[PDB]
């Protein structure tokens, strides 16, 4: 014909290619189980030959139960996935570079050049006032140059239990969020920044970032604090000034609007105690602080050691004048010092300042950090920092060091996360398999740690939905969502299906929780489930990204994250029968 159409999967991409080998597909239904409140995903991909073709587009139908419950149409959004260009290398600048369909871009129509693939992501809401039962419909696909349509059985059966709310688990995500990289790509102006102007361009990725889960707000206290690692500089939200008698004043206006921003969101509740600040970093690149010397009236830096008698004096000044300020607030209650990887001695002289310093209450900061574990069971230093990280690439899979060691601080009411970064596998890149990313979240709970950070919520490029390209790590490691057009009416940032796939993961981990919580009698055979997992094997591509050893372990990744889901799914359905008998 002149336009062909299958259902695919949503666990990896489709690639132009994969051409030949695509047009060959002709799945032509599809079904699966979700909750009340929950979402899937799927996906139509379709292909083009010697001639181009015009107007493609898809639609639903509604969706009804057999009491004819309804499921509006509306609650499906079929939206064309996007391809952008990724060099597909390390820091390898002759690496090929590659389409990738990354981007969960818009509803409508859409033309297709000859011989394309083009391909369309799929997102149902179920409402959270849905029934549940099976529910059935169908989707179409058509076009001009094509007198037909193509028709898709879709169905899906809805359980009768209702997702958890973000704000009922104990899921902690942090993604790290770079409002000043909005500001630049909006062209939002100086004098604009943390206004109603820059607001309009952040509500909307803060409340994705919100209802999938995040409650970790960063704030960068001192300027350039990575060294300019990303495309974007990173600006200090709070700056600083020696003034003529020579002690640090502090400027808190940007990180003020940003914090009470996030706190207008929900992200943050200072008053009930719930989200984190993060504060970027007591251990900034190199221990660079840069200020304004009013006196000699020009910019200036410091380098100060560690455990220094100047690293000392000016970390005191920072942190006696900070902790005043976000008393008055009413935000110290959920503030956290980040640290980063440093020498022992770096981190024990920062732990060893930040205890010393308190309040009336002989309340100290909470402490932050990416941590580089892998074994032993001395916990002691470990305990005096209360949320950590721990690099995916650090955990050893053939020991239980990580687990004993997460489950030490579930015990004492301490947070630990897993993340990945560049040269992670399973990882959430543009050349990653998405299905990665709900691995990537069941290995949280695997290891026994309340959830996942990751660095990267929008590091965008200059163009990213044209070319991703940067010239460190893996392409689209900076990023789990773009943004918009710049002349957008309109949305303000597109998901992508990687992003989708962490959100997947960590619903179901939310409903494996949940399931734990309420039906006791389960909750072995869960965790052992769980523990369970089989972790695919790291490889390297020929430019120096990380990617799956084999094919054996890609189809891995995808056959453990859906073994898991559906066990926890038949579980489930135990439940729910024990209530009804
Ligand atoms: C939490 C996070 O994602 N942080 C980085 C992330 O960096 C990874 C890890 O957190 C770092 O400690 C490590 O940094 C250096 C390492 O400790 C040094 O011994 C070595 O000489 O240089 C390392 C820098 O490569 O770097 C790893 C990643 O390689 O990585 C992402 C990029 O994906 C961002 O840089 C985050 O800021």
């Amino acid at each position: 014909t002149t336009l062909g159409a299958s259902i695919g999967s949503t666990d990896f991409h489709y690639l132009q290619k994969d051409y030949d080998e695509i047009k060959k597909l002709n799945l032509n239904t599809w079904n699966e189980v979700a909750w009340i409140g929950d979402e899937l995903n799927s996906k139509i991909v379709m292909w083009t030959n010697s001639s181009p073709v015009n107007n493609v587009t898809l639609s639903s139908s509604d969706f009804i139960n057999e009491n004819g419950d309804l499921i509006s149409s509306n609650n499906i959004k079929i939206s064309w996935l996007k391809e952008t260009l990724a060099n597909i290398g390390r820091s390898n600048p002759s690496a090929p570079l590659e389409p990738f369909p990354d981007i969960i871009h818009n509803s409508g129509s859409l033309n297709i050049e000859k011989n394309k693939i083009a391909s369309a992501w799929i997102n149902i809401k179920i409402p959270r006032n849905a029934k549940p039962g099976i529910y059935n419909g169908s989707i179409e696909v058509t076009a001009d140059e094509l007198e037909k349509s193509y028709t898709f059985d879709y169905s899906f059966e809805v359980l009768n239990l209702v997702q958890p709310l973000p704000s009922e688990t104990n899921t902690q995500i942090e993604f790290w969020q770079h409002p000043y990289t909005i500001a630049r790509y909006y062209k939002i102006c100086k004098e604009d920044l943390f206004t109603e102007k820059h607001f309009k361009y952040l509500r909307g990725n803060l409340k994705e970032y919100r209802n999938m889960g995040g409650r970790g707000v960063i704030a960068t206290i001192v300027h350039e604090a990575w060294n300019h690692q990303s495309y974007d500089s990173d600006p200090s939200m709070i700056k600083w000034r020696k003034n003529s008698y020579g002690t640090f004043e502090f400027d808190y206006s940007h990180f003020d609007k940003w914090i009470q921003l996030n706190i207008d969101l929900g992200i943050l509740d200072p008053e009930k105690g719930f989200g984190q600040i993060k504060c970027y970093s007591i251990v900034p690149w190199n221990n660079r602080i840069q200020y304004f010397n009013e006196a000699t009236n020009k910019e200036e830096a410091i380098n100060p050691t560690p455990g220094s008698d100047l690293w000392i004096n000016i970390w005191t000044q920072f942190l006696t004048s900070f902790m005043s300020h976000l008393e008055e607030k009413g935000w110290f209650n959920i503030t956290y010092i980040s640290m980063n990887q440093r020498s022992m001695d770096d981190l024990k002289a920062c732990v060893d300042l930040i205890e010393n310093i308190t309040n009336n209450s002989y309340e100290h900061f909470k402490i932050s950090s990416a941590m580089d574990y892998e074994s032993g069971n001395d916990y002691s230093f470990l305990d005096r920092i209360d949320d950590i990280s721990i690099g995916l690439s650090h955990i050893n899979h053939n020991s239980d060091d990580m687990k004993n060691m997460a489950t030490h601080r579930q015990e004492l009411g301490l947070l630990t996360t897993i993340y990945t970064c560049t040269g992670d596998y399973p990882s959430s890149f543009t050349i990653s398999d998405p299905s990665e990313g709900a691995f990537t979240i069941w290995y949280s709970l695997y290891q026994n740690t309340n959830g996942f950070l990751r660095w990267s919520w929008d590091g965008w490029v200059e163009n990213p939905l044209e070319n991703v390209s940067y010239k460190y790590w893996e392409p689209g490691d900076p990023f789990l969502i773009y943004p918009a057009e710049k002349d957008s009416i309109g949305k303000t940032f597109y998901s992508t299906p990687r992003l989708e796939k962490l959100k997947e993961g960590i619903r179901d981990i939310n409903k494996a929780k949940y399931l734990m919580e309420k039906a006791p009698n389960l909750k072995n055979s869960i965790e052992n489930l769980i523990y369970s997992l089989k972790r695919p094997n790291k490889g390297e591509n020929a430019y120096g990204s990380a990617v799956a050893a084999s094919k054996e372990d890609r189809d891995l990744t995808i056959s453990e994250a859906n073994r898991i889901k559906n066990g926890i799914n038949n579980f489930a359905r135990e439940f729910i029968s024990l209530t009804m008998e």
